[PDB]
């Protein structure tokens, strides 16, 4: 048993500074903090937080740096509390749950959970994403249809909070109702990070009583995944062929995203993008994976493809290769390109005029390096939980839809922004440019933040940003915010305001 | 301090088996063990070793799986002890040194040592190389010319050994003179892994008394590095131009590998290979890095280049890019292609007839997917230590030469093996086809093991394999081998035998 790495205050002249300053995934955002505070223990965080209160310096937390907005990297932020050293992944006998510290990467968590106890959490696809912001934002992934969101497995949370006088306090907030700080736990079941305080620990556990046996405490990953990726050719893709595909795909998820459907083990995202000769994971492709544990795994995959590619000429279907769980270790580089992604939920399939709006903007994209629309699979075991039981209100969705643009040169930022905002405003034109909760839309997802939803120039409808993300859960979140962060010390562009 | 990850005994029907079986780097080697023993603590290691004594099963340890031989992955090995869970990197006040556990990936070690204390160890370039085999095998890297080998910083080691009755015993061996197990420490200063017992902990520390301050205990890495990669075109690479280059590069390292040399902060490996259509880090190239902390880094860089590329027409020199320490460590996958690499030391430059031999074999390479001769920069601060002081005798060399082949198809192995062995036998033709300690050669390096040297067919000289690797230090290693492994429980193709 050893002492943790002590607190290190990384000033601009210190050689580590530039590394910690630029470790954000999105290269759009550049903050110039006074110092970056590296922490190794909960107490070090408390000492860091108190100093930011005492000095009146704007503080932001960072674990993975995979924030889509400038919540960490902006001119106004003067202190970055960097959770890089807090990387513990172990079973806690005291809590009878798995302790996952914020500074861990999803790739590092899946790795340690798999080899150690043959378990996993239904988190993000990307290996490079950090735990801290991912979980309390309501993390989901390719196993979410089979197990739910990660927040459905969040038992407890250790948070550092500031009282009105300005002093730090460490609270362990649990799931149980007899806990005095039940509200604080609930705020972290998809309430988004950078609001209530600094999370120093996550405790992950299956809600049901499975005894002290640790291998039952978290979802068991499929031993093998039966994987296939369907390619589509733009050159032969007409409007009629495009409308058919999205209708086929949308309809399939309308009737196969049930909680007790045999397609809970199947996940696929339809990636509608332009082709970049060098950039991998682009173009017009549809990665599809199914749980291969069941003997009828191949039928489920085959019945999925043919329903989607029915009457769709330009489609390429290779032979489904059965690969093991974590056969190839992820971690898509470090510093990514400058990008802007806008998000929306789907209860039903995209309307025919929305599909038309997608095709129009995908056809008209001159001077765009990368521009895509992804239709990520959702629902299933997610839609068993009450909209109010967790901080995530969207317990009705079948698809998550993202609108992405990327660019190599910062000079063309405005050029790309216009296109992705034109795409977004054309699709949700009938509901004031934004996915207002409807029979089709259900709102937005806080792990995909969009500061345009708070801007009056980009959100023409009267519906505010916080109603789009939180819906009926919003009034409760302000109640938590005012209780645990009355000084409003933790804030950003899309922070909860009392 | 939560209890360590429990001992999981991975049987063949277990979903984890194939992942843990195939996590070796070189895909030429396969093995079918009865079980793979994952361990979380030193006690779990000792218990696993005793079980293999009781069952009589042949055992092999694994950290990063980056063995260039069949030491871990061979049909005879029935138990793998996997150290993946033992990944601790913290400051140890008891030893006043840095505790680094074997299961750690090198990339992770530099990352945590840099962030936590602004320190580093002068070890390997490759990211996914495990600490376990690396340090006890006399690990080296770019900073070795300025700091020496990693073994020059090895203060202590925790080893699990077996007495002749078959019982496990945990021993902590230190650098100190009075230590009753000084020999066991010396055994791990370049003696190679898989010999004396299972290494469960390393302790890294500067020899000088620097006090209790952790920031002083290890070398502080350069803040920034000045980098350049000189490309060479095979199209204009005649025999005269080739001989000129290797003579220039050879003679430069003859004059500039002194411990007092200003070029101790400069490192360059000459990669003489064929350009593989779709695979980076191959072809005819020469990456050069220099410590940008020095006031004349650019004057030293260009001086090194102009001397090497002197009278070499197809040399292509780019503009030098300055990048910070650990600016980006991407990680080039996990499972690499099947390769066979043969190594050797160089005290002086390759003779004209040896350069002739290289050019001859680099011209004629039909069916060869990849084939290269690497001349890795060495010496400098390494050469300060006495040959007998550590287990590494070669404290005189200026370069480390590697002879590498690579194939994509398992069928084409025999063809590739013939060519690389032809290359090796052609270069060392005067001294029995091996680098017998000479005016030029100085044996081989143990972290690049070569079982061909123990083979009487491929090694046709009156010099055995161990005299090449260990030289004068071999007799003493046999003594330590007999003292701490009398049963010879830990053995492979190139293990120390009494
Ligand atoms: C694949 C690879 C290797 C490299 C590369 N570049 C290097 C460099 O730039 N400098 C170097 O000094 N070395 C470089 N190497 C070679 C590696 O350093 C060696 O091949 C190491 O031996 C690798 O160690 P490891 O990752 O642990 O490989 P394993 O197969 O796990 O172990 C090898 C050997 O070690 C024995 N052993 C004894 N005790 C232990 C413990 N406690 N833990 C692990 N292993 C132990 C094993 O029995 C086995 O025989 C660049 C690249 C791409
Ligand atoms: C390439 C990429 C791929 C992605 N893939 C997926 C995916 O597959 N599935 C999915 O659901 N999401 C995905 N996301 C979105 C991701 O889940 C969110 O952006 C998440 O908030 C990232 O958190 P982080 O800690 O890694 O990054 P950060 O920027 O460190 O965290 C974001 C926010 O968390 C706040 N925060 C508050 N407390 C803490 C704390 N204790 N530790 C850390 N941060 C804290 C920070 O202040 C910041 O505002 C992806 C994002 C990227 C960039």
């Amino acid at each position: 048993c050893l002492p943790p790495a002590g607190p290190v205050k990384v000033t601009p002249d210190d050689p580590r500074y530039l590394n910690l300053k630029l470790r954000g995934a999105n290269s759009r955002f550049n903050g110039e903090p006074d110092y970056i505070h590296l922490v190794g223990s909960t107490q070090q965080v408390a000492d860091a937080v108190e100093e930011t209160v005492r000095t009146g310096k704007r503080v932001a937390v960072r674990s993975g740096g995979h924030c889509f907005e400038d919540f960490v990297d902006n001119p106004d932020v003067k202190v970055i509390i960097d959770m890089s050293l807090l990387t513990e992944i172990a079973y806690d006998p005291s809590m009878n749950a798995f302790l996952i510290e914020p500074g861990n990467t999803l790739s590092e968590v899946y790795e340690k959970l798999y080899l150690g106890w043959n378990v996993t959490i239904p988190g993000g696809v990307c290996g490079g994403v950090g735990v801290g912001g991912h979980i309390c934002g309501g993390g989901y992934g390719p196993l979410s249809r089979q197990f739910g969101s990660v927040v459905d497995y969040l038992y407890a949370v250790e948070v550092v909070v500031v009282n009105k006088q300005g002093k730090a306090r460490v609270i362990v907030a649990t799931r149980e109702r007899d806990d005095p700080h039940h509200d604080l736990w609930w705020a972290h079941t998809g309430g988004g990070g950078g609001n209530f305080g600094v999370v120093t620990k996550y405790w992950m556990r299956v809600p049901e009583d499975v005894g002290r046996n640790p291998e039952r405490l978290l979802p068991k990953p499929p031993a093998t995944l039966l994987t296939s990726t369907v390619t589509f050719d733009w050159a032969g893709m007409t409007e009629a062929a495009f409308s058919r595909l999205l209708r086929n795909h949308g309809e399939w998820y309308e009737r196969n995203s049930g909680p007790d459907s045999p397609y809970t083990g199947l996940w696929s995202q339809l990636m509608i993008g332009n082709e970049v000769p060098g950039m991998g994971e682009s173009g017009f492709m549809m990665p599809i994976q199914v749980d291969a544990t069941r003997p009828d795994a191949r039928r489920l995959l085959d019945a999925h493809i043919e329903a989607v590619i029915d009457g769709v000429p330009p489609a390429e279907v290779p032979e489904p290769i059965e690969q093991r769980w974590l056969a190839s270790t992820p971690g898509r580089g470090g510093r990514g390109p400058a990008s802007k992604t806008k998000a929306g939920y789907l209860r039903k399939r995209l309307t025919d005029r929305q599909i038309q709006a997608v095709y129009e903007n995908m056809t008209h994209m001159d001077g765009i390096d990368y521009g895509a629309v992804w239709l990520i699979g959702y629902g299933g075991k997610v839609n068993t939980v009450d909209p109010a039981a967790t901080a995530l209100p969207q317990r009705d969705a079948i698809l998550k839809v993202n609108y992405i643009t990327g660019w190599a040169n910062p000079g063309n930022e405005a050029k790309h922004l216009t296109w992705v905002r034109k795409l977004y405003a054309d699709v949700y034109a009938e509901t004031g440019g934004v996915p207002v909760p409807n029979d089709v839309s259900d709102g937005a997802y806080i792990n995909y933040p969009d500061s345009d939803l708070a801007d009056p120039g980009l959100n023409t409808s009267g519906v505010p940003w916080h109603d789009l993300y939180y819906k009926g859960n919003h009034p409760r979140l302000r109640k938590v915010k005012a209780a645990y962060d009355p000084r409003n010390h933790f804030h950003h562009a899309l922070s909860i305001r009392p």
